[PDB]
């Protein structure tokens, strides 16, 4: 019999009003006998029906895969609304049901500090700009780097680490050629989190 | 004597209601002799006071460098209000002033097309996904790439090029390992411009 998996919107979709977040219900392992599959979507227990379901597609193990996609209102998701997908298909005895929702917990607003590179580090070819993001809950967060215009490639972020007061912190490290840092170029760490004003803050840093 | 330069907001900052746009006034070639510099900000003729001046930072020239940022309203900038920085130094015969505004001109809407890699490029271990953005005005624009919610590394973008019909176009090229493309991953080019509905559009691309 089939399998269903239920995928949440990615955080930055929920946090920007410009972008458009979606919940995705996918069923796989549906037999060739009865390829037809019905989706029922509930938001907080009431049926909704603006979901786009796409045409079924056969995979190379000779079973179909079909996906149903529901656009969510940003505020609905951020207010902890439960999204439930219910799949019916003739091979199942009882229809099967998944539910997801934003991670629970009292939200906490992160502080965002930028740390210039250590002086022992500027004897080197590349240098590291550091962004400390601490005090935030829940752990859904986005951290990015920009420079006088366009995004930066060469950065890595730590996974959220549980701190001693129950909130998370993390660090983001951006490595730049030292000649760019020495020229007074400005680099910005932007953070997106549901607990910030406007879900967005930015801290700049330069020599 | 002291030079004056005045930089506009970052396009992304003006197009997103959650980000926060600033006009920046930089003064360089500041002498030790008469070190104090006072700024005076004017929106559409009338004076303003919420500017933030960061204290002087001396350079390797032994010149000084003084900056003052003014936060602007998104709508004020998009509606063409003129921002004027007037700077006084007791080593200037007359205070010196500059003025910026959004690029004048009727706004045209960009068409966004995504172009897969050439069949000839599948010989290499990396391939180029292409994003063509054409028919837009003014040239203040932001292009970014992403995949499964996260910002995609590489990609470079051309400057806007004046088309024959009065508008601009640009291309953005993203380099992915060929295996990532052949697997079926979905990449997406997102674009931000005044003339787009919601100032934002996304176009996807995948094998
Ligand atoms: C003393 O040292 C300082 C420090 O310089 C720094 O250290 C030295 C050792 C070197 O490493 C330098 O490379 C390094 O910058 C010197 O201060 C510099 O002084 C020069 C000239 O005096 C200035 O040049 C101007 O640069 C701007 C662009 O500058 C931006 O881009 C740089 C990126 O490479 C960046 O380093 C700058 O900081 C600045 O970055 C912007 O910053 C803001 C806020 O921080 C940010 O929000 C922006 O996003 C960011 N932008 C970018 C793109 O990064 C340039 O625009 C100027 O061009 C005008 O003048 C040119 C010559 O005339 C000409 O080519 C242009 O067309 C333009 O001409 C003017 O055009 C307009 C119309 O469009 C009109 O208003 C004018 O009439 C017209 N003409 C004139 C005459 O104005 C210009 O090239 C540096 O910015 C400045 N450095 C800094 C950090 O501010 C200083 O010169 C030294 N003193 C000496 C040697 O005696
Ligand atoms: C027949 O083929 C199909 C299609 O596959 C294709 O053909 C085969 C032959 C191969 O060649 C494939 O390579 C080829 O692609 C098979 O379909 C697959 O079926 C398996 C399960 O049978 C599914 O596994 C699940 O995977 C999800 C995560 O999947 C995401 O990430 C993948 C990359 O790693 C990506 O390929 C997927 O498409 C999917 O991508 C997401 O897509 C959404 C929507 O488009 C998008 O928004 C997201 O951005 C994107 N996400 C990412 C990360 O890219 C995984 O979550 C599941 O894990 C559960 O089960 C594990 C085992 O128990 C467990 O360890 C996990 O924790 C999790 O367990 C559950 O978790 C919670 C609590 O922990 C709770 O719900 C449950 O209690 C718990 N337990 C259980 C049991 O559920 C899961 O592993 C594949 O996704 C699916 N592939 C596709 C493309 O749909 C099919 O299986 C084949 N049939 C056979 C062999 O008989
Ligand atoms: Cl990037």
């Amino acid at each position: 019999g089939p399998s269903v998996f239920l995928f949440p919107p990615k955080p930055k979709d929920t946090l920007m009003i410009s972008r458009t977040p979606e919940v995705t219900c996918v069923v796989v392992d549906v037999s060739h006998e009865d390829p037809e599959v019905k989706f029922n979507w509930y938001v907080d227990g009431v049926e909704v029906h603006n979901a786009k379901t796409k045409p079924r597609e056969e995979q190379y193990n000779s079973t179909y895969r079909v996906v149903s996609v529901l656009t969510v209102l940003h505020q609905d998701w951020l207010n902890g609304k439960e999204y439930k997908c219910k799949v019916s298909n003739k091979a199942l005895p009882a229809p099967i049901e998944k539910t997801i929702s934003k991670a629970k917990g009292q939200p906490r607003e992160p502080q965002v500090y930028t740390l210039p590179p250590s002086r022992e580090e500027m004897t080197k070819n590349q240098v590291s700009l550091t962004c400390l993001v601490k005090g935030f809950y829940p752990s859904d967060i986005a951290v990015e780097w920009e420079s006088n215009g366009q995004p930066e490639n060469n950065y890595k972020t730590t996974p959220p680490v549980l701190d001693s007061d129950g909130s998370f912190f993390l660090y983001s490290k951006l490595t730049v050629d030292k000649s760019r840092w020495q020229q007074g170029n400005v680099f910005s760490c932007s953070v997106m989190h549901e607990a910030l004003h406007n879900h967005y803050t930015q801290k700049s840093l330069s020599l």
